[PDB]
């Protein structure tokens, strides 16, 4: 047994790995969408840049619960990390509506976390989760919803001219 | 009697007092707008930003028309502030238009406490009333007119990319 | 139904309806204090100036709110802004008391609203009222406590040298 | 005839003059204060330099309707300035509300000049009196107003502990 390990259950411990995996996913979903729009036949320069940032912050996302894990005296504990759903992402619009849904989609593993943590009466691992993951997940699912309401009602998927222009005004 | 009350009609007492009313409420309507525009579904972040600042201004017309009632010795009267006339505003044309017709409403609110101060024979009101607040109206009707003109003839409330547009151009 | 929606039960979204209108609510107690202290008869300035200040507070704790409720998919509903319970508030430890009963109020109606959000198993609001609201209010009833026993001490209400030198040494 | 005049009645140009005698006296008024709270059985310095800038206020007010007088080809008419009513001032409190006093009175002084212009349809003269004159005289009036309040809930004039604060605390 670790000599840092209080209050820290086995499950809390084995779903902390699975969330470890779920955002080193979300950050390769994001890099796959990045280099999408940096096709010659695509060509969306800010959308590129934009899921490029979020890679980049999913895998930060993913160090902070292997540091996490370290500082409750768990043991990390890697799996593959699965490639993205699609290879092709049909346009800005599609891509940001498949951003909207994993975002969702780690949201809701958070929260069973959450619950699991509270189940197992870890206040520590329940202010983590909500301090560094819960907020952070509100704002990006309300930012990506604002995204594809403003695409749909530019004209998106079929106006090329609306991807064009939100790509240089809400991402450039 | 207040020891400063000087030429100060009952009258125009009265009519302050309606008036420091009408501004909060015009305040509580330009609040309603900006979070509208805040909404996921509708995501127009500088109409929200626009109708926030219009919301700010109109509660400091109504703090001075409360400054105002003290400084000649009248009484502040205070009613509810009634809730806006709709929850939901349509668009970014249909606010704009509400808004102006909400605009020309205190200028005529204005225009009346104008003629009674001068029934009175009140020239400190009729000052105040036409330097803190004649031109601000006549200002802020011929602002709300133009954004009306531009979003009309840029195609909305139909065309979901002229309010976009409208909404980085004109108020970014 | 929002498609940024995860999490949100209805009752906690009428909850944040209703204490997005309490909010408003405090800011017109607090607007309403603020020019009693500027009448000429009354003449406490850094009393009005401290009560103007709670005032703008109380609408930032108001424009938060609905903030969260568009971040979560819910929709705003507002209803009238009631006056506040006095027109006249007596003195400054008159206006002391009632500011700490109303905070005090608002703080129960934060503390039944969390007791919700723990019904309902939704730990981002629960974060978000305690991050946000429930230090604020007990530190905003610590010092309004403070305030109180202060003036009793120096001999509030029937000593106006009292509310003088407290105006002029502590709120100033 | 004046080369310079143009829609400006002899009664205007007469009520000019009238008020510049009032703004002398006035001026005269406030140096006889002030000196008063400079002497060794009184020694309230604050007191003494605040009627001291309001003397030399109120001889700004004079000259500017001297400036007035020949802006609008009308001739300046001088008269004797009066002593002051009093040579003793008896307190602070009895002070402020002497200056209370004398300041209504140029007040209505400029009330019936406004309504001289109004009658001779003379809008220049009726925007310089509410430009420069009118709310210059609500604000001071309300202004010793609030002094007069503050003096007599502190307990002057028979607590010279109340003037002395006063003097140190609003006027210093
Ligand atoms: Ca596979
Ligand atoms: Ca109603
Ligand atoms: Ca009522
Ligand atoms: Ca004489
Ligand atoms: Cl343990
Ligand atoms: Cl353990
Ligand atoms: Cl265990
Ligand atoms: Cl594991
Ligand atoms: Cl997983
Ligand atoms: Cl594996
Ligand atoms: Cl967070
Ligand atoms: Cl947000
Ligand atoms: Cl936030
Ligand atoms: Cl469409
Ligand atoms: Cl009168
Ligand atoms: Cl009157
Ligand atoms: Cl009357
Ligand atoms: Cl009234
Ligand atoms: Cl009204
Ligand atoms: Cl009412
Ligand atoms: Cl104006
Ligand atoms: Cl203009
Ligand atoms: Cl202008
Ligand atoms: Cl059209
Ligand atoms: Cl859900
Ligand atoms: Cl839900
Ligand atoms: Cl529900
Ligand atoms: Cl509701
Ligand atoms: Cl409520
Ligand atoms: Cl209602
Ligand atoms: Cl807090
Ligand atoms: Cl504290
Ligand atoms: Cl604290
Ligand atoms: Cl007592
Ligand atoms: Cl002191
Ligand atoms: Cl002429
Ligand atoms: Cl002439
Ligand atoms: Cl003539
Ligand atoms: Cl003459
Ligand atoms: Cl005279
Ligand atoms: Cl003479
Ligand atoms: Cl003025
Ligand atoms: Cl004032
Ligand atoms: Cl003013
Ligand atoms: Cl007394
Ligand atoms: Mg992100
Ligand atoms: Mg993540
Ligand atoms: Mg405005
Ligand atoms: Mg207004
Ligand atoms: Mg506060
Ligand atoms: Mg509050
Ligand atoms: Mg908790
Ligand atoms: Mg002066
Ligand atoms: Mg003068
Ligand atoms: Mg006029
Ligand atoms: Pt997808
Ligand atoms: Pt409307
Ligand atoms: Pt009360
Ligand atoms: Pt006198």
């Amino acid at each position: 047994t670790s000599q840092v390990r209080q209050n820290y259950h086995q499950d809390s411990e084995a779903a902390i790995n699975r969330q470890i995996n779920l955002e080193l996913y979300a950050s390769y979903v994001y890099l796959s969408m990045s280099y999408y729009f940096d096709r010659d036949d695509v060509a969306l320069k800010n959308f590129a840049k934009y899921f490029l940032h979020q890679s980049h912050e999913e895998r930060e996302h993913a160090e902070k619960l292997m540091k996490l894990q370290n500082q409750r005296g768990g043991r990390i504990f890697l799996q593959d990390i699965k490639k993205p759903d699609c290879d092709d992402w049909e346009s800005g619009l599609n891509a940001m509506e498949c951003a909207l849904h994993l975002e969702k989609n780690v949201n809701q593993s958070l929260l069973e976390l959450h619950k699991l943590a509270t189940d197992k009466n870890d206040p520590h691992l329940c202010d983590f989760i909500e301090t560094h993951y819960l907020n952070e997940q509100v704002k990006a699912i309300k930012e990506l919803g604002d995204h594809v309401t403003n695409l749909r009602k530019m004209g998106a998927p079929e106006s090329g001219l609306a991807e064009y222009l939100f790509d240089k005004h809400t991402l450039g």
